């Protein structure tokens, strides 16, 4: 409807998958090359379905940060034979806020979803399914089961993937950088 749907939409079109694990279908963002990225919730083993074919895994790493705290970001490395367009120069250097954010979401359940979430706040913790995490950004929208691995956007900018909600606000993970200097 206007430009951040606009840079949404050019990510989600070039830059997603359909990844199915036994704990469900996820939106999975490709960053370059076979390097993809899923909630770590998703757990993510030897294989996994890409768009409905068998996929070999051949490296699945559960990112956590330097005091040993889970970040909730997984990165996998996929048997595919075909490469992702790099996107790592639209990942942000540094932990921010931001306004105006998209969340977009594809999977056979939300084909082709998109949700502007406004305001996205540096949360930082958050106590996670139980599971201390940090990194965490934070929208005022009331998202739903489905949405996980949803990619947040601003123009310009692939700020973090889906991972959560309380059921008035959603929770991402931020995406940096660093994690994908190869
Ligand atoms: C599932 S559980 O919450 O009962 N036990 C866990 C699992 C994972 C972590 C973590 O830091 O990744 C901490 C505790």
């Amino acid at each position: 409807m206007g430009p951040g749907f606009d840079f949404a939409q050019a990510i989600m079109k070039k830059n997603t998958v359909i990844a199915r694990t036994e704990k469900g279908e996820f939106t999975m963002l490709g960053v370059y090359d076979r390097v993809a990225v899923i909630p770590t919730h998703a757990s993510v083993g030897e294989i996994i379905y890409i768009n409905d074919v068998e996929t070999r895994v051949l490296d699945a790493c559960a990112l956590r940060d330097l005091t040993d705290t889970n970040l909730e970001i997984t990165i996998v490395k996929l048997d595919r034979n075909q490469k992702f367009r790099d996107i790592r120069h639209f990942l942000p250097r540094c932990e921010d806020d931001y306004n105006d954010a998209v969340l977009s979401v594809h999977t056979s359940k939300f084909p082709n979803m998109y949700i502007p979430v406004g305001q996205v706040t540096n949360y930082g913790f958050l106590n996670l399914g139980g599971t201390p995490t940090h990194r965490i950004l934070m929208y005022n929208f009331p998202t739903r089961a489905g949405q996980c691995g949803g990619v947040v956007t601003t123009t310009g900018k692939v700020i973090g993937i889906h991972v959560g909600g309380n059921g008035a606000q959603g929770f991402a993970a931020m995406l940096l950088h660093s994690y994908f200097t190869d």
